[PDB]
């Protein structure tokens, strides 16, 4: 109809086909030409939207923020009266979306288990570094806010606590992707979130 | 001869580490590895049925250093099982940071090895290996519980999952962003942060 609307539809068809192809065959051996054929678009069209497969990987990775942005910004705001509470809701939502949404599950499985870091495509590792560094910044801000509001210990090492928490969450996600039946991540989602928050609130090793 | 076969196998393993680390698992073939190792006339296929088996050899190689401390933590006659586990985890992080071989293998497993349907054995062998680690961790913690070193109502299974998640995530964080974690200089605090989760979180109780 209109150029932009047609372009948005094409882009979304490609991204969806990229998910399916990376998920079955992996990033290393999938080409844009392969994804174009699975999306039912021309090679000219796919290369118009994405210059290389690293950009297509980044589009998938960037798409994981959208759902959580509301709660993340709230937990990071200094004006929030209950920053720790926003973090808990954020973490529940992170796990809930991972188990229930096929798309989110698929993308995380791509990023964890179907995407390699090779100097052949150095930007895949550089983008991952940027993404994690950025999430670390946000976590540190929300923990520092929680400390200032009396919700976490006064001498918490916010930086180290932020690493601890991300490690725990990232490991649990990867474990659930590898062995879903090993973890009732949905039925016990509150215990899994609270286990991680307990570490930050109670461990003396995380204090200055 | 035994010696020359064992030496050829080792040369292949070290070559596989170099090739996988540079180009990744997905696109590296056994023939490429043999070319890098300088092994000829089909030698690699006598030592490894396929590429998955060679990946499993690298992962299996990580257990050797820690087997003593791991088995001790699992022994029902061990009087200090949690101390053996703390010694274990300190060694895991020290080796990661100090040993080029261990770091490089972990970077391969975490960041340079796809799981594909074409080669389903990689994912299945990783499942079995994590399940075996989890079985051992659970026995260590149950031992620690039995010996009054962790809370009597600890859910040993969920605790074992939590400890593994934290450790696995921290390694992977250190591999991606080394300068964000003083893993060696602060090793004791990183190990105790995780142990504190098990010792202290009410959410891991039954
Ligand atoms: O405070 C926190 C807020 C968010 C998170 C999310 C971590 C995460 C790690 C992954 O490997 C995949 C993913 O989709 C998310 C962790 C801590
Ligand atoms: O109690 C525990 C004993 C051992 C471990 C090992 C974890 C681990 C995770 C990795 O991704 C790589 C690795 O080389 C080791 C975790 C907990
Ligand atoms: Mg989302
Ligand atoms: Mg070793």
């Amino acid at each position: 109809r209109r150029t932009k609307e047609e372009a948005q539809e094409t882009r979304a068809q490609i991204i969806e086909a990229a998910e399916r192809a990376f998920y079955k065959r992996g990033v290393a051996r999938t080409t844009l030409a392969d994804i174009a054929e699975l999306a039912g678009v021309t090679r000219g069209a796919i290369y118009w939207h994405f210059n290389n497969k690293a950009e297509l990987v980044q589009a998938l990775l960037d798409s994981l923020h959208e759902t959580h942005d509301h709660l993340a910004r709230a937990s990071e705001s200094e004006d929030e009266v209950d920053p720790l509470g926003c973090m808990r809701k954020l973490l529940l939502q992170v796990f809930n979306e991972l188990v229930l949404d096929a798309r989110t599950r698929r993308i995380n499985e791509i990023l964890h288990h179907k995407c390699e870091f090779t100097d052949d495509m150095c930007e895949i590792r550089q983008q991952r570094q940027s993404a994690v560094l950025d999430c670390h910044k946000g976590i540190t801000l929300a923990l520092a806010n929680a400390v200032r509001r009396g919700q976490l210990p006064g001498e918490l090492d916010a930086e180290r606590a932020a690493v601890a928490m991300f490690a725990y969450v990232d490991g649990l996600i990867r474990r659930w992707l590898l062995l879903p039946d090993s973890v009732d991540l949905l039925g016990d989602v509150e215990k899994w979130v609270d286990t991680g928050l307990d570490m930050l609130r109670l461990s003396p090793a995380l204090r200055k």
